[PDB]
């Protein structure tokens, strides 16, 4: 059986750069996947998209649009201290949070900072 | 000017018992009120409701219906370890989280537990 850590490693293996918004999307997919006992179907979808010739980035986005736990889903809230806790390669992807953000519309997660500031990570 | 702690103490002084769902609603009102620089209007609405003869419980609900930061607002996510971090008097008000919980519909907050469990506090 595949673990959340295994799936993270598999997905990271295909991504360029490091600490990018796509790496964070992997984290979200793995966390929500684990919490919904869906790591296997998610892995199968990822591999199937790659096998069709999709970019790994598109494979991750297709998971958000095809696997039902992400469809019309609000992004998870992640509590952190400051913007400094977020990798450099994610910084320019941070945005003010819109009213109903949705994972399948590119809103990966919402970071809540210790002083109450709130930023959404957008792809 | 009134602080979030001052307001919390004022509201607690009107509520019977301790650690109830209404005490948690005070916490949410004061935190969100502080983050939106809205403690003054919140206090004014609370006092006005009491002055019309409303119960302090209803005055708190009135705040969620009358102060625009709570109108059609999703409940805040609060990260905790387990149900053991929630006071005894709130336990029976914890519910599975519905698709679109709203503060002004009685969904005070969403507790996210460390193992991935999620519970909404409902009034
Ligand atoms: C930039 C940053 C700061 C702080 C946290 C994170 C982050 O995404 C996560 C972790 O540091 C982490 O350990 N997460 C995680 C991912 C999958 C599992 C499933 C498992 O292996 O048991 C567990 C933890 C990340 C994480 C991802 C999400 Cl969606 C979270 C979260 C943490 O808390 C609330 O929602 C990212
Ligand atoms: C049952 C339980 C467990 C853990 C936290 C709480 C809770 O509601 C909060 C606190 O322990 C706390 O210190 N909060 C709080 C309330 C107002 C302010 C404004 C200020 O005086 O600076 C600051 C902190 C409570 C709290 C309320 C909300 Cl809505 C929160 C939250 C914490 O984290 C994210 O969203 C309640």
């Amino acid at each position: 059986d595949i673990s959340a850590k295994d799936l993270r490693n598999i997905m990271y293996d295909h991504l360029p750069g490091f600490g990018t918004a796509f790496h964070q999307l992997v984290q979200v997919i793995c966390k929500l996947g684990k919490d919904s006992n869906s790591l296997d179907i998610i892995h199968a979808e990822f591999q199937a998209s790659l096998a069709e010739g999709d970019s790994p980035q598109c494979a991750l986005i297709q998971i958000t649009k095809r696997v039902p736990i992400f469809q019309d889903a609000a992004p998870p809230v992640i509590h952190i201290r400051s913007r400094g806790d977020i990798p450099r390669a994610c910084q320019k992807s941070l945005r003010p949070v819109p009213p109903s953000p949705k994972i399948d519309r590119g809103w990966v997660c919402v970071f809540q900072l210790q002083d109450g500031k709130t930023l959404g990570l957008k792809i």
